[PDB]
């Protein structure tokens, strides 16, 4: 027995793929939805379509009505922190 | 367009498994090596003379000698912010 542990094994295989994770990036400061994604990143609407619903079902994203589309975001700021962080690692201005 | 992106797979390709990071969870509070996790996580010293230096040899970890020893940390304070955000969005609770 662990809590923490034996339930972000879940997440931290999940990110795996730049293409899934460089759209959080973005949600994580500002959101957009499938369709917006597709034309901020390049991808296919087809694409984004699977990729944003697996997101959604390992919970980094989430979902929403408004107006007359579905939004989607970060399900909170834990993991947008974590996400952050990944690539605060990754581009040091100074070794 | 990537700049950075595929070099923060390239820390994801370093996750993947589960004491590597149930180690680094415990650094993210107090810092332990091989023969002291080995007996801190009930882990075996064959194994973490693989999974140390891996981690080590994926930046997510850096050694410092003392003498005949080596101490073993995270890299630094933004993979330490990885892995405790993680075990913050593995449960929710009241505070
Ligand atoms: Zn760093
Ligand atoms: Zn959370």
């Amino acid at each position: 027995n662990t809590d923490t542990l034996e339930r972000v094994t879940e997440i931290f295989k999940a990110l795996g793929d730049y293409n899934r994770i460089r759209i959080m990036e973005l949600l994580s400061v500002s959101e957009a939805s499938v369709g917006h994604i597709s034309h901020q990143l390049n991808l296919s609407q087809s694409n984004v379509s699977h990729q944003l619903k697996l997101l959604k079902s390992v919970h980094l994203v989430k979902a929403k009505r408004q107006g007359q589309s579905m939004i989607y975001s970060l399900d909170d700021i834990h993991v947008a922190t974590m996400l952050k962080q990944a690539i605060h690692h990754a581009n040091h201005p100074k070794e």
